[PDB]
């Protein structure tokens, strides 16, 4: 079963895949010469492709006339174009992996000096290393009798040889295998990092569908992320057991992740108050905490988690109505109060949790002030002598007589091992909360420490208070509450509304009632050139912007309002950076019309301390709310957030990576270009086929024909491969079909 029709099948195959090849691989260098002032790395490296698919190209013809007719160029010709093969794929391969380091480093140009030094030298070490290992390829070929006709052939020497092996492995391994596996490093971990920036990870999974999730957890709340001096990440939530509300079981809890936010260790707990066993209502039958702010101060290195507390009930909705005195002072020392079952009186907490009377006589009652059990969960346990009775945090139901105002607190807690373990939370609200106020809470997220200024050095906490004149009704009003003394003491700054005019006339943050006028939850920076800005959630639509002179203490009348940014009434955070030189402010909140569509804005710090927004980037599409942003290093930064996924519930906080790249350029400018994995992909599966039947050629009749038209089509396949290469650059790609088109 033979034909000699494929002796002239050849002659136009080898003429067309021979023109397509030198016509589109000429456009290649043409397209290259009038361009070399902008030419990259990786476009000197598809130059010398080009090169090699050429001179590959260039032998095409001398098959046609073989197959036409008979080989009439010699042995010297015939040895010489089977080596100038090698040239290509050897070349072609270590010219690929040249690519890949390129970008290797790209993703993991800075001065042009050397980008071309250590370009082209490696352009010259490949062809040096390609014509080398392809010498050994003029010893294995050369014209052969064949005993078919008249006819004169050149082709490689049959089996009888095996002194070959010693030779033609090593080609392959070094000019390919080499290649193959560089290549195959640089591209996996080059998809690894684009992995990262693109692709969000879950740091706390909530349930779905309305159960619990593995570890029996309905539902986790309100994100901080933070940025340790070691290089760790923190990540806070509420954890919230049994709902989502703000009330019922919930924890102050943390992951901390070691290596930038790809891996995530167990959760820590801070704090995790005991819940009432008697309580008829379950779902609000618990002590509360709810809503941190996560602050590292420099100097000392001691991480700080502040939180709100209330006693067991509807969180900030089981306050009492009429206002309860919380604290009392007695010579020049300040208590907790402690209201007794049946009497108006105060009693106190004193030294030791030591309850005294009304009138300053001890009782044999105490309060655990000094807990000791994990999470902490024993705070507030009221003995009788060494009884546990109950829980000075309980409001109903209760087995002792004694409980707390019903009140709005302010608890710290504080790391000085990297966030392992957590100091028992202290209690910081009689140094903050003013006689009026009748809530006074943290606006989530990560506060700051002053960097310069006379102030430097002191650390920054927003929260926000209502009074007891319109409540959550009309006097939601942000502040800063601060420590000068590396945590240890704490000072309640101004209000925003304090002295502000509205319309027309004065308002403060103790007496007002004006729904519109509110701020309630917001995030702090400062700017280089010392001031304070605060961004506040508010009501008016847009952003409001309030910014104080003095490190926090007072802010200016006017709060500045940005159209160019939407909120849509949720909270929000921002951060400063610098880059390349500048500032900037970058700021984060869901973009609308309700709380979905995350995204991150971009604004430039003016000379006068004012914004200019520069770009607004969705980075989250769907559910989207709370939020805390960190600066990582390196021109990257990461974003912890609220976020719900087919049937999740709300919310679970997920963690994604971003660089300046996706920051700064427009939507559609990614880069995952990546022509290079086409060529890539091309390069080796049509070379492959060829050269590994050409290996298995070595190791009745008409078995070996199967190997040769094994020879015959993957050598066809190779043959395309020099056409395929110019093809790949216009479509896929981006520069050259641009380039070639402006140039006619
Ligand atoms: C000067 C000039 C005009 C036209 C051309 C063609 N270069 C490209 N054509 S293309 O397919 O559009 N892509 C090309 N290069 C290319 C690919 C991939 C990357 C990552 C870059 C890179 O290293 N950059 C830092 C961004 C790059 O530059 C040549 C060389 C094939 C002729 O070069
Ligand atoms: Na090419």
């Amino acid at each position: 079963d033979v034909r000699n029709f494929k002796a002239w099948f050849l002659p136009i195959m080898y003429s067309i895949i021979c023109f397509v090849g030198l016509l589109g691989n000429g456009l290649v260098v043409l397209t290259y010469i009038y361009f070399k002032r902008l030419k990259t790395m990786t476009d000197t490296y598809l130059l010398n492709l080009a090169v090699a698919d050429i001179l590959f190209l260039l032998t095409l013809p001398f098959w046609a006339y073989s197959a036409a007719k008979s080989w009439v160029f010699g042995v010297h010709f015939c040895k010489l174009i089977f080596a100038i093969y090698k040239m290509s794929f050897f070349s072609g391969m270590w010219l690929l992996l040249c690519i890949s380091i390129d970008r290797y480093v790209a993703i993991v140009h800075r001065h042009r000096a050397r980008v071309l030094l250590i370009s082209k030298l490696s352009c010259v070490g490949i062809w040096i290393l390609a014509t080398v290992l392809s010498i050994p390829e003029l010893l294995y070929s050369d014209l052969q009798r064949s005993s078919s006709e008249q006819a004169m052939r050149c082709s490689l020497i049959t089996e009888h040889v095996e002194a070959f092996i010693t030779i033609q492995v090593a080609q392959m391994v070094i000019g390919f295998l080499v290649p193959l596996l560089a290549m195959s490093f640089c591209y996996l971990v080059i998809i690894s990092k684009l992995h990262a920036l693109t692709e969000k990870t879950d740091i706390f999974e909530s349930g779905r569908n309305g159960n619990p999730n593995k570890d029996g957890i309905k539902s986790y709340r309100i994100p901080a992320l933070l940025k340790t001096d070691k290089g760790t990440l923190i990540a806070g939530a509420d954890e919230r057991r049994l709902h989502s509300s703000d009330w019922g079981d919930i924890g102050m809890v943390i992951r901390r992740s070691e290596d930038n936010g790809k891996t995530w260790g167990d959760r820590v707990t801070i704090t995790n108050l005991r819940d009432n066993p008697k309580a008829s209502d379950p779902s609000i039958g618990s002590p509360v905490n709810i809503d941190m702010v996560l602050v590292q101060d420099p100097e000392t290195k001691r991480i700080f988690s502040i939180y709100d507390m209330f006693p067991e009930g509807k969180g900030i909705f089981g306050m009492s109505s009429q206002k309860e005195e919380a604290y009392k002072k007695i010579d020049g020392k300040t208590y907790q109060i402690l209201y007794r079952e049946g009497e108006k009186g105060a009693y106190t907490i004193r030294e030791n949790g030591t309850v005294y009377t009304p009138d300053g006589k001890a009782t044999d009652y105490r309060v655990v002030v000094d807990p000791v059990k994990p999470a902490y969960s024993d705070k507030g346990d009221l003995y009788k002598g060494d009884q546990l009775l109950g829980n000075i945090y309980f409001t109903t139901n209760k087995t002792s007589p004694f409980r707390i105002a019903k009140d709005s607190y302010l608890w710290m807690s504080y790391s000085d091992d990297d966030g392992k373990t957590w100091s028992a939370p202290q209690d910081i609200t009689p140094m903050v909360k003013a006689d009026w106020m009748k809530f006074l809470g943290v606006g989530p997220g990560t506060g700051i420490v002053l960097r310069n200024g006379p102030h430097k050095g002191r650390i920054l906490i927003p929260v926000y208070t209502t009074n007891n004149v319109s409540h959550l009704d009309g006097s939601q009003s942000s502040r800063v509450i601060y420590s000068d003394d590396h945590g240890k003491t704490w000072h309640a700054g101004e209000a925003v509304n304090d002295n502000r005019q509205v319309d027309g006339q004065k308002i403060h943050s103790s007496t007002m009632n004006n729904r519109r006028a509110q701020n309630t939850e917001s995030t702090v920076v400062q700017l280089n050139n010392g001031d304070v800005k605060l961004f506040m959630r508010g009501l008016t639509g847009d952003l409001q912007v309030a910014t104080s002179k003095d490190g926090g203490v007072t802010w200016e009348k006017d709060i500045k309002r940005y159209p160019q940014v939407k909120d849509v009434y949720v909270q929000m955070s921002a951060i400063h950076t610098m880059h390349e030189g500048k500032e900037y402010i970058i700021l984060s909140n869901a973009g609308g019309p309700k709380r979905e569509n995350g995204m991150v804005h971009l604004a430039r710090v003016e000379e006068n301390g004012e914004l200019t927004w520069l770009k607004h980037n969705p980075i989250q599409k769907g559910e989207f709310a709370y939020n805390s942003l960190q600066e990582l290093g390196n021109g990257e930064y990461g974003i912890l957030y609220e976020h719900t996924e087919k049937g999740q519930n709300a919310y679970t906080l997920s963690f994604r990576k971003f660089n300046w790249e996706f920051l700064s350029k427009s939507k559609g400018h990614e880069r995952n270009i990546k022509v290079i994995i086409a060529v890539v992909v091309v390069f080796i599966v049509f070379q492959l086929p060829y050269n590994g039947v050409v290996l298995a050629q070595t190791v009745t009749c008409e078995l070996s024909k199967q190997l040769n038209i094994a020879y015959d089509v993957t050598y066809s396949l190779a043959c395309v491969r020099c056409c395929v290469n110019p093809f790949l650059y216009a479509f896929i790609g981006v520069k050259f079909r641009n380039d070639l088109f402006k140039l006619f």
